[PDB]
């Protein structure tokens, strides 16, 4: 009945593509700055071997045995049971998350636009930190970017799985690592890379008696993994039966931490030798990476190639982000492909049109005590709904699957890994997120 990946590694490049995004190069980037670098990073890195290889292989292993959406595939395989809270707590946060994640992207785009009419080439009068400021803080340009690029979501996802999601352009990604590494090597030779490797490799443990890092290194490895948004159990419901979950979970975070790394080798080094501040807040990449390709030879061809690059990156997980809903209110309410992606689209465009002004006139609003509203519905996104959502996904098979149909069905045998990727569901895992969760609050 449903569509299908029109092969096993279809399946995995779509994974790929939709773990590997703004949360690699952006994201990373000013969360592991104004955390301590090298003792958050440590500490996210750990979260990905022991909560995050487990969970994504957990919602691969749910998405496929029940071949439903992402609420669905609870109903599908313990009916009436609670636990499709879970498959109900990651729609949520992919309504959440795709609404400023369009904000995030329509930054891509203007930048893209400004080095392809020739404007950001040298070093405006504002300043690379100044465009970046007047820029997030006008009430509709932002607005504008934001809604032409909920267009090709929008338009990618209605196309259909074997139309248009799974035809990603499949030299596109590769392209956008290779860069990466060239742009790494770069920053290494601007004079931070003393201050810039110290600072993000060399461990300050002091951080670590901060509850906060932990909570954000969660909160960073649940959104990089595309874990507890409901967009991996979908793209594991259009599996066929002949697939090995095991190898594609472990494919997909060594190349999303290794996208992840390399940001770090490129971004803090050149945020060292700028003299700038670690810390910049959301907006940090895009005043360095800007001033970086100024002191190229070819910066605006680098320029153009990098955001076309990223803006496919952010694209292939956005769209996803929308296949969430739209492949639930297909089942939920017979909807179309075409009508859910328009309907679906539109409202998380007009949702995050509040997140794009908390930039600028609604600076000093707050929704959760303290952070503006883009920096609220991150909270509730990214440090709630991901990190509560996959301990209850973990728990789920964990406790409530049969240890013979938990391995059979995630391809495992009764091997070390077996046993280890299942303990880490039972206990590991949801203790530690639990035992994050009692130390934040
Ligand atoms: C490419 C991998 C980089 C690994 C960086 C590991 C930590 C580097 O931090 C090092 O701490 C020392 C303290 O005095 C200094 O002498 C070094 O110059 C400094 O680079
Ligand atoms: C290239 C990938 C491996 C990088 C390993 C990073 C090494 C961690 O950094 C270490 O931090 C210590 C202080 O806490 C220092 O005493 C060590 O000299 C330093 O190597
Ligand atoms: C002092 C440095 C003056 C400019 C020397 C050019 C060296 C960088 O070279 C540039 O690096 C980019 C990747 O980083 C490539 O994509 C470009 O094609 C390449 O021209
Ligand atoms: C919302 C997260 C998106 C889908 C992707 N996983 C990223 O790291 O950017
Ligand atoms: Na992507
Ligand atoms: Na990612």
């Amino acid at each position: 009945g449903r569509e299908q990946w029109a092969s096993r590694l279809g399946f995995i490049l779509a994974a790929m593509g939709s773990a590997v995004g703004l949360g690699n190069i952006w994201r990373f980037s000013y969360v592991t700055g104004e955390n301590g670098g090298a003792a958050f990073l440590l500490v996210y890195l750990g979260f990905i071997a022991l909560i995050g290889i487990p969970i994504v292989l957990a919602e691969f292993t749910i998405g496929r045995r029940a071949q439903s959406d992402a609420v669905g595939s609870f109903e599908k395989l313990a009916p009436g049971k609670p636990w499709k809270v879970a498959g109900l707590m990651g729609v949520a946060a992919g309504f959440l998350i795709l609404s400023f994640y369009g904000v995030i992207a329509g930054w891509i785009l203007f930048y893209l636009f400004n080095y392809i009419t020739g404007q950001l080439w040298s070093a405006p009068a504002e300043g690379f930190g100044g465009f970046f400021e007047g820029f997030i803080a006008n009430p509709t340009l932002p607005l504008f970017w934001q809604a032409l690029f909920m267009i090709a979501t929008i338009w990618i996802v209605a196309i259909g799985v074997k139309k248009g999601i799974e035809r990603s352009n499949k030299i596109l990604m590769p392209l956008l690592g290779v860069l990466l590494i060239a742009l790494a090597i770069y920053s290494l030779t601007l004079g931070g890379a003393k201050e810039g490797l110290a600072f993000l490799f060399s461990p300050d443990w002091s951080a670590l008696k901060d509850p906060g890092v932990y909570l954000a290194a969660i909160s960073q490895a649940f959104f990089t993994l595309s874990l507890g948004m409901g967009a991996l159990i979908t793209y594991g419901s259009y599996v066929s039966k002949d697939s090995r979950l095991p190898g594609a979970a472990v494919s997909v975070a060594g190349l999303d931490t290794a996208f992840a790394i390399i940001a770090g080798i490129m971004i803090f080094p050149a945020v060292f030798a700028l003299g700038l501040s670690p810390s910049g807040g959301p907006g940090l990449v895009f005043v360095v990476l800007p001033d970086i390709f100024d002191s190229i030879r070819l910066g605006p061809i680098v320029g153009i190639a990098f955001f076309i690059l990223l803006g496919a990156a952010a694209l292939s997980s956005a769209v996803s982000l929308l296949e969430v809903p739209v492949a639930y209110f297909m089942r939920k309410f017979d909807w179309s492909r075409k009508q859910a992606a328009i309907t679906l689209g539109v409202i998380i465009t007009l949702l995050g049109i509040p997140s794009s002004l908390s930039f600028g006139v609604l600076g000093e609003v707050t929704i959760i005590p303290g952070l503006n509203i883009f920096d609220s519905v991150d909270f509730i996104a990214s440090s709630v709904f991901l990190p509560l959502g996959g301990m209850i996904i973990a728990l789920f098979i964990g406790w409530g699957w049969k240890t013979s149909d938990a391995l059979a069905e995630s391809d495992l045998t009764d091997s070390v890994w077996g046993k280890l990727w299942i303990l880490s569901l039972r206990f590991i895992a949801p203790i530690a997120i639990l035992i994050v969760f009692l130390s934040a609050f």
